């Protein structure tokens, strides 16, 4: 009846006490990454120190591929290097409450769906464009999970062939060319350097090098929507992230998929709840889940 | 108790007699092209002329956006150039018995999955590689079918950003660069021109030109397969059609794939009914339909 959520990310951890579907005692922390397999530890034992006492059940959302309380990345660039970590047994130190694990935008998926008229929109796919390219999958009203967490991995489907190569080995993937920190390799490298949120700046005042930038992480995304719409019948696509909010991009997004046959088009949304909703959606689901 | 089982391709019809698993009364007619809006009629006609009597039910299985008993071309240059085709009520005419509709490859699906281990496999996935490319989504032990038998098109998920223009009118589709079509259209401008087999023989022979051309289409259905495991957890993927069952092709298709990070990996096999799964598929569908 009273939970702690909690959003592990590459850049920062975001925790708080989710009652009755709202938010309240809101913390983050920076997520550390120099010795992260040890830290992290450290940093997860902090926060149920603060907390201890005000929670009857965690609900924990993070990326990597989450399965069995045990947190697998695929692209580890995404968390200082970080390969795996026991994240269930970490928090079973500070708790013998129950503990519930998710992926972060699987969570998401399920904070921007469960407003929707679940009679129009039953197969649901939440896209955030981040530090990463994730997604959330939803098909018959019902969260893809089955059997290890995987589903819904869509930042490494391949985005182009002769694309760069990704964190997680594989050529070419959305998340390659998409993500924020697939913009900023590129922009960072700049003369002078740019970050991500500063290269959106020169792309609204038209520059081609930084237009050609952003055109490449938009038309990938677009393409993803498509891919989507055509192959599991997606009828609302929900985008979400730093890079998804950013001003002139879901437009960016939505002029790549129009020129696409009609088969390829769908709706396609900016997200309500903006960076609650992992914290949310990974609330509702761990209720969800012990009826 | 007694099954029509119709099988319409770009190619052929086939058609048969299903009863309790087993084929009988096997017959196949080339597939009308010129005029065939009006050709087609007469085709279903004269089939349900030879067969009437002899069934309970009709059971179809063809290429296309399968939905409410219409036919919606995606490529329809698979087709002769048929855009559209009222497939039911075309049925309807000659048997006011029941009908049953399905695409070709997701019927093609059932067949090949309702003998594996749905136990160890609950995620599966059958992929033509024919005079197109298609599959048929299996999640949670169930066939992906709503809410309009667009899931499973994974022929027209993008293959190459600068790849050529698919015939349903997208840049780069799988099937604009894999399928048994899109190869003939690159070995019948040769000189002197071949068709698809025989280019597979220069390519057993290792000829650098035709072997190019193999490999074009062996990469994009790895990538395929490998977005498929890394984004729905697809535990198990068949491969069929007459490219997928050349000599050669599933051995090439895998070599691609084991390049791939592990998390890309899965079973990958042949598969085990060749050109009857149509029609095998298509009547477990129907029966299991109607209860
Ligand atoms: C560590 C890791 O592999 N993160 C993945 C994915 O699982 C995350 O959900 C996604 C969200 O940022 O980005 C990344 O693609
Ligand atoms: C007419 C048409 O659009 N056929 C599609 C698809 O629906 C078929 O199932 C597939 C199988 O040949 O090829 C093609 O990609
Ligand atoms: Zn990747
Ligand atoms: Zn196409």
């Amino acid at each position: 009846m009273r939970c702690l959520a909690l959003d592990i990310g590459g850049t920062k951890i975001a925790s708080a006490i989710v009652t009755d579907g709202k938010i309240e005692q809101r913390q983050q922390i920076a997520t550390p990454q120099a010795d992260a397999a040890n830290a992290m530890h450290d940093t997860l034992a902090n926060i149920l120190a603060l907390y201890a006492g005000q929670f009857d059940y965690v609900a924990v959302a993070s990326t990597g591929i989450i399965n069995h309380g045990v947190l697998t990345a695929l692209n580890p660039k995404n968390l200082g290097g970080l390969a795996e970590f026991p994240l269930k047994e970490s928090i079973a130190r500070h708790t013998d409450k129950p503990i519930g694990l998710l992926n972060d935008v699987q969570a998401a998926a399920c904070a921007e769906y469960k407003d929707e008229d679940k009679n129009a929109v039953q197969n649901f796919v939440f896209i955030t464009v981040s530090t990463g390219v994730g997604g959330g999958i939803i098909l018959e009203r019902r969260l893809l999970t089955e059997p290890n967490g995987v589903a819904g991995h869509i930042g490494h489907t391949l985005a182009d062939p002769n694309g760069p190569v990704c964190g997680c080995g594989r050529v070419g993937c959305v998340e390659a060319v998409a993500a924020g920190r697939a913009i900023e390799a590129v922009s960072s490298q700049w003369n002078p350097p740019c970050t991500p949120k500063q290269a959106f700046e020169l792309f609204r005042k038209n520059d081609e090098k930084a237009t050609a930038l952003i055109q490449r992480s938009a038309s990938a995304i677009a393409n993803l929507i498509a891919d989507l719409v055509i192959g599991l019948d997606v009828q609302k696509v929900v985008v979400g992230g730093s890079v998804g909010l950013a001003e002139g991009y879901l437009p960016l997004v939505k002029q790549y998929l129009n020129t696409m046959p009609h088969f390829y088009h769908c709706t396609v949304e900016q997200a309500r709840h903006g960076q609650d909703a992992g914290l949310l959606g990974a609330a509702w689901w761990v209720a969800d889940c012990l009826k």
